[PDB]
């Protein structure tokens, strides 16, 4: 695209914040700044590093439900995101955040940029860089403390060639999964036997 900013209209307010939209744009790019809009509710502008990025976010989350609306993803005229008159969220959140510094972002290097699966929204979301002996239980009950639907099942898989899993979170539809990935993705899961938490990954 001829623009490294996107807007996303159609979001809850009541669920959404800057955090959340990264835990689900950050699937198909780096991403830069997002900027909630006072005058625009349900809509935020995203920066991603490119237009490429800009392009792959449109093309996998243009016309997806997420919380009863159907959320739109489009190219935006502006060249950059500048922070406006910031203002505190429904959730008590700032309405803009930069997100460039962060190591969550998966896009870092050509090399690292390579490794992401670029995928259209389905009913079940990767996961990986989960504890070692994690079960579908552990991420019943983190559902629970999120307030998110639980999934229907959880697949943890088998071969592990380090001590961390991967698997899959089904649930009963797209949109369950799709509006669990924004509070879910990037969760701190308590380490036991292992001294440090770990950062959970998600994906389609
Ligand atoms: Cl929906
Ligand atoms: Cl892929
Ligand atoms: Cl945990
Ligand atoms: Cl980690």
């Amino acid at each position: 695209a001829d623009s490294p900013v996107l807007m996303v209209y159609g979001l809850d307010q009541s669920k959404m914040n800057c955090d959340r939209v990264f835990n689900v744009f950050c699937l198909y790019g780096n991403v830069e700044k997002v900027k909630f809009m006072k005058s625009k509710p349900g809509a935020a502008m995203v920066e991603m590093a490119d237009g490429y990025a800009v392009d792959r976010a449109i093309t996998h989350l243009n016309n997806n439900f997420m919380f009863g609306q159907k959320m739109n993803v489009c190219v935006s005229k502006q060249p950059a995101i500048m922070p406006g008159q910031s203002y505190g969220l429904e959730d008590g959140s700032c309405s803009y955040k930069d997100f460039s510094e962060s190591r969550n972002n998966r896009f870092s290097t050509p090399e690292q940029a390579a490794k992401n699966r670029i995928q259209h929204p389905s009913n079940v979301l990767h996961f990986f860089n989960a504890p070692l002996e994690v079960t579908e239980e552990n991420f019943f009950e983190i559902c629970d403390e999120l307030g998110v639907k639980r999934p229907t099942s959880v697949k943890v898989f088998s071969g592990k060639s380090e001590r961390s899993s991967s698997g899959l979170l089904e649930w009963d539809s797209k949109s369950d999964a799709l509006e669990t990935l924004g509070f879910l993705n990037h969760y701190q899961m308590k380490n036991p036997n292992g001294p440090y938490p770990y950062t959970l990954k998600l994906c389609f």
